Formats: C-alpha cells, structure tokens, sequence
C-alpha cells in the first residue's frame, strides 16, 4: 500500500499471503510476504538473514515492520520448481538440468549450513528458477525464527526424525528434503506423498524399510516411536528411481539414510561422483 505502487496476490505461503509488488521509490518488482500473526524475538533473528547472500539463495531484501504488521521483501523469480515439474511432466526435466539444479541447491544448502542457518521446510514450491538456469532456495532461517506456523502443510519432504517427534533439528533435515526432491525430479512422481503424519512415516518405511536400532541407533527412544509399527522390508533404489544411474542412486542413498548423523553433508555431496559431468544448461521456461 504506502510503499508499493502495485500489489498482486501470487499465492498462500507457509506464514502468510505472498504478493508480487512494485516498489514505489525504485520501480522494482519484488515478492512481498505478509507474515500472518509482532514478536520482538523474530524481528531481530530474521533481520540477520538480510546479510545471508549467495547466488542460490533468494535474496531477503528488506524486513518491514510497520503498522504492527510484518512483511518480508524478497527478490522476485518467475517460476517455482513445483510448477516447472508440472509443466515438464510429459517429457521430464532433462537429466543435465536435474543435475545442475541439484548441484546448485547443494551449494545453497552448504552455504546456509556453514552459517548455521537451516531451512527445515524445503519443498518444490520454495525452490525458484529463472531463465538463466539458476535455481534458488527461498525461506531459509524462517522456521527457526517463527516456530509453529499459524491450506495443507505438505508433509511429503519431512525427515523421519521430525515425524518421530524429535524437537531438535539438524542440517540433515534439509538433506533429506532435497533427496526427496531429487527423486521427484527424476521419476516425475513425489517419492513419499503422505496425507497424514502416520501415512507419511509409513510411506517412508514401506520404501526404505522400518528402521531399527541397527540402522538408526537411538530410533526406538524417539518421542513418537511405537514398538507396534509394522516391520516392512527395504526396497532397492533401482526400483524406486529408475532410470537414474548408479552414481545418482548412490548419492540419493546417502541423502536418505535414516540416521540423520549418517546422511551426507551438502559439502560432501558436491564432491560425489554423480557431479563429475555437471553443467549449467538453459531451461525451457514458459512464463
Ligand atoms: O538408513 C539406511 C538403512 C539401510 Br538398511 C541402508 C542404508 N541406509
């Protein structure tokens, strides 16, 4: 309103409405996120994210706290990965572009993780793409700052430790989510499309096997673990993500280990043999 020349809804988001807007002073187009309620503890923490700049992170340009309302101003990108995968469904996203995107996303996570910032809620809708071949992660650091959010809150990319009620997060949660997204780019079908917490957890178990103390020391002491969970056998990744090659299947394995401590780091993933032949292709992007 006061500081924007024109504002347009472009979707519901995790914390509130997201608008495409034009800054009145500069004329630039930005993404403006209204945070649905302001807690003073959240304003300082999120303001720190204004300094957290990388080519694969959506730039937080401004934090605007006026009229007892909170807005986040981000750099605008024209499409998200959810929409791009839908648009790409007949053909699939080409493998070199999948590889480019995964490599770039890992660079963004490695950067944020090195600065002790987690995402905690990665999903295709928060991965934004441009016509230049870049992909960028939006909303790093918001989940820690804002806590429990006030439409459905997709569970499909949630790591098993959070589904088992651990109220501790680590960098591994983001690697899990990215592994799920990698698999979805390859197969054209969400890996674990749960529509409740237990369905989500059981979809994971039916593919990866029910975890136990051998593969995941400590699991049976997780808050929401039940000894009565069914015991499913683990499937080979060759059945789960064909026609991904053995480098891709080996990297995905390491991103989807049950024990968060065993999951590959973003920095180590960048060195995986899967990326030996990575390139940066131009996407077929219809805006
Ligand atoms: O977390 C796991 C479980 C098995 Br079995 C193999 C690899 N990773």
């Amino acid at each position: 309103m006061e500081n924007f020349q024109k504002v347009e809804k472009i979707g519901e988001g995790t914390y509130g409405v997201v608008y495409k807007a034009r800054n009145k002073l500069t004329g630039e187009v930005v993404a403006l996120k209204k945070i649905r309620l302001v807690p003073s503890t959240a304003i300082r923490e999120i303001s720190l994210l204004k300094e957290l700049n990388h080519p694969n992170i959506v730039k937080l340009l401004d934090v605007i706290h006026t009229e007892n309302k909170l807005y986040l101003v981000f750099e605008f990108l024209h499409q998200d990965l959810k929409k791009f995968m839908d648009a790409s469904a007949l053909t699939g996203i080409p493998l070199p572009l999948i590889k480019s995107y995964l490599f770039q996303l890992l660079q963004g996570l490695a950067f944020c993780h090195s600065h002790r910032v987690l995402h905690r809620d990665l999903k295709p809708q928060n991965l934004l793409i441009n016509t230049e071949g870049a992909i960028k992660l939006a909303d790093f650091g918001l989940a820690r700052a804002f806590g429990v959010p006030v439409e459905v809150v997709t569970l499909w990319y949630r790591a098993p430790e959070i589904l088992l009620g651990c109220k501790y997060y680590s960098t591994a949660v983001d690697i899990w989510s990215l592994g799920c997204i990698f698999a979805e780019m390859v197969t054209r079908r969400a890996l674990f499309p749960g529509d409740s917490e237990i369905d989500q957890l059981f979809r994971i178990f039916r593919t990866l096997g029910t975890p136990d103390e051998v593969v995941w020391p400590g699991v049976t002491s997780m808050p929401d673990y039940k000894p009565s969970f069914p015991k499913w056998a683990r499937q080979d990744f060759s059945k789960v993500v064909p026609p991904l090659d053995e480098d891709g299947r080996s990297l995905l394995s390491q991103m989807l280990h049950y024990d968060p401590n065993k999951r590959i780091s973003a920095k180590a993933a960048l060195a995986h043999p899967f990326f030996q032949d990575v390139t940066k292709p131009v996407p077929h992007l219809r805006l």
